[PDB]
């Protein structure tokens, strides 16, 4: 270790100090146009609700890392802090597919979608996308989370290296469902919105390529965001799969700042779909 002293710390510093105001002002924003019979705003408002749980959730882990990875908040509360930091990681990513998916059925079929009663069927999608998500993580929380090492950490709801091809197994699912199918899913119909539109007569050029920024580019963002940290779970679960202590502890301060640069995607959520779209920086745009 050395570099969690400083890095991570910082990084949730921000996160803490500006996407939780951010994250309310989305949050308001996506209430507002769930009023007006709109479908994307439970899933916008559902996603900024994600992002703040994990946003309040960040500080534990502020300390834990801030404090040369050590945990002094008692074995019961590292289960409920990883539990809702790690869920919420992947909602997030889930709302991000479930608009992407909501937005290419607008476009692509405008006359057949979405007609009957939208926020009743949103809803209940929202509801599953939370029943799966917590399904998946709940044998997780089945834990002996809480780690002694002899090397003075004292980790908890994390292991190196992993404990017998289950959590390496279980970690290679949870990379494969909970990225990559909804990143997938969401590229797929970000692109099928970018195609269905080639053809149409009224959309100039000007108001084509801002589509197409969006459509390639929100993808990127949140892959940008996300990618590192599943990449190097992946890259551990399948070496432990196929290494020593020698790799875990050449790629350590990586995955922990992985692990930061992956909820930076609690800044970016509020404004790509906040202050990016111009219908809700017309209302919120100062609550004062």
């Amino acid at each position: 270790s050395g570099l969690d002293s400083v890095l991570p710390p910082s990084l949730y510093a921000l996160v803490f100090t500006l996407g939780l105001p951010a994250n309310l002002l989305a949050l308001w924003a996506a209430w507002l146009q769930v009023r007006k019979g709109r479908e994307l705003g439970v899933y916008l408002l559902n996603l900024s609700l994600s992002d703040l749980l994990l946003i309040c959730a960040l500080p534990p882990w502020t300390d834990y890392y801030l404090r040369r990875d050590v945990w002094g908040y008692g074995p019961g509360a590292c289960r409920l802090f990883g539990f809702v930091f790690y869920t919420n990681l992947y909602v997030g990513a889930a709302f991000l597919s479930c608009v992407s998916a909501d937005r290419y059925l607008a476009v692509a079929h405008p006359l057949r979608f979405p007609g009957a009663r939208p926020i009743r069927s949103a809803a209940a999608v929202s509801a599953l996308i939370w029943m799966l998500e917590l399904a998946a993580n709940a044998p997780p929380l089945l834990g002996e989370a809480i780690h002694r090492d002899r090397y003075n950490h004292t980790f908890c709801y994390e292991s190196y290296p992993l404990s017998g091809r289950g959590a390496a197994l279980a970690n290679v699912g949870r990379v494969l469902a909970g990225f990559l199918l909804p990143w997938g899913v969401m590229m797929l119909c970000y692109a099928g919105l970018l195609r269905a539109l080639r053809g149409s007569a009224s959309c100039e050029q000007r108001e084509r390529r801002r589509v197409r920024r969006l459509a390639l580019g929100l993808p990127c963002v949140a892959l940008l965001c996300y990618g590192p940290y599943h990449a190097l779970l992946l890259l551990r679960s399948l070496v432990f799969l196929v290494g020593g202590c020698a790799l875990e502890e050449r790629l350590f301060p990586a995955y922990h700042a992985s692990l930061a640069l992956a909820t930076l995607n609690c800044l970016a959520d509020p404004a790509l779909y906040c202050l990016a779209c111009p219908g809700a920086r017309g209302e919120v745009a100062k609550v004062v």
